[PDB]
Protein backbone atom coordinates (compact mmCIF):
# COMPACT_ATOMS: atom_id res chain seq x y z
CA UNK A 1 0.00 0.00 0.00
CA UNK A 2 2.26 2.41 -1.12
CA UNK A 3 2.40 5.34 -3.93
CA UNK A 4 6.37 4.63 -5.26
CA UNK A 5 8.70 5.56 -3.40
CA UNK A 6 11.57 2.87 -4.51
CA UNK A 7 14.85 4.64 -2.29
CA UNK A 8 14.42 4.50 1.30
CA UNK A 9 17.72 5.45 2.98
CA UNK A 10 18.82 7.66 6.26
CA UNK A 11 20.54 10.74 5.93
CA UNK A 12 23.96 8.86 5.91
CA UNK A 13 24.61 5.23 5.33
CA UNK A 14 28.82 5.64 5.89
CA UNK A 15 31.14 5.98 8.70
CA UNK A 16 33.74 4.51 10.76
CA UNK A 17 32.77 1.56 8.00
CA UNK A 18 35.33 -0.97 6.14
CA UNK A 19 36.93 0.71 3.40
CA UNK A 20 37.51 -2.22 1.02
CA UNK A 21 33.69 -4.28 1.35
CA UNK A 22 31.78 -1.69 2.87
CA UNK A 23 29.88 -4.41 4.17
CA UNK A 24 31.20 -5.50 7.47
CA UNK A 25 31.50 -3.52 10.82
CA UNK A 26 35.29 -3.09 11.45
CA UNK A 27 36.21 -4.00 14.54
CA UNK A 28 39.96 -4.48 14.29
CA UNK A 29 42.84 -1.79 15.01
CA UNK A 30 45.82 -1.37 12.49
CA UNK A 31 48.54 -0.35 14.99
CA UNK A 32 50.57 1.63 15.18
CA UNK A 33 48.58 4.19 13.56
CA UNK A 34 45.82 2.27 14.81
CA UNK A 35 43.44 2.70 11.77
CA UNK A 36 40.06 0.93 12.03
CA UNK A 37 38.81 0.15 8.17
CA UNK A 38 39.33 -3.51 7.67
CA UNK A 39 36.65 -6.14 9.14
CA UNK A 40 37.82 -9.10 11.01
CA UNK A 41 38.37 -10.44 7.84
CA UNK A 42 39.33 -7.87 5.70
CA UNK A 43 41.99 -7.44 8.66
CA UNK A 44 44.46 -9.99 6.86
CA UNK A 45 43.54 -9.37 3.61
CA UNK A 46 46.32 -6.61 3.74
CA UNK A 47 49.10 -7.03 5.80
CA UNK A 48 49.54 -2.93 5.44
CA UNK A 49 47.05 0.03 6.20
CA UNK A 50 44.37 0.55 2.99
CA UNK A 51 44.49 4.38 4.34
CA UNK A 52 48.35 5.18 5.88
CA UNK A 53 49.88 1.99 4.49
CA UNK A 54 52.06 1.29 7.68
CA UNK A 55 53.09 -2.20 8.34
CA UNK A 56 50.93 -3.92 10.83
CA UNK A 57 52.97 -4.76 13.99
CA UNK A 58 49.87 -5.43 16.17
CA UNK A 59 46.49 -5.90 15.66
CA UNK A 60 43.88 -5.95 18.49
CA UNK A 61 39.76 -6.02 18.31
CA UNK A 62 38.14 -2.72 19.97
CA UNK A 63 35.47 -4.81 21.33
CA UNK A 64 34.38 -1.94 24.00
CA UNK A 65 31.78 0.38 24.79
CA UNK A 66 32.27 1.77 21.34
CA UNK A 67 29.19 0.55 18.95
CA UNK A 68 26.61 2.10 16.67
ZN1 LIG B 1 35.68 -5.41 5.06
ZN1 LIG C 1 46.45 3.57 9.19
Amino acid sequence: GSSGSSGVEPSEENSKDCVVCQNGTVNWVLLPCRHTCLCDGCVKYFQQCPMCRQFVQESFALSGPSSG
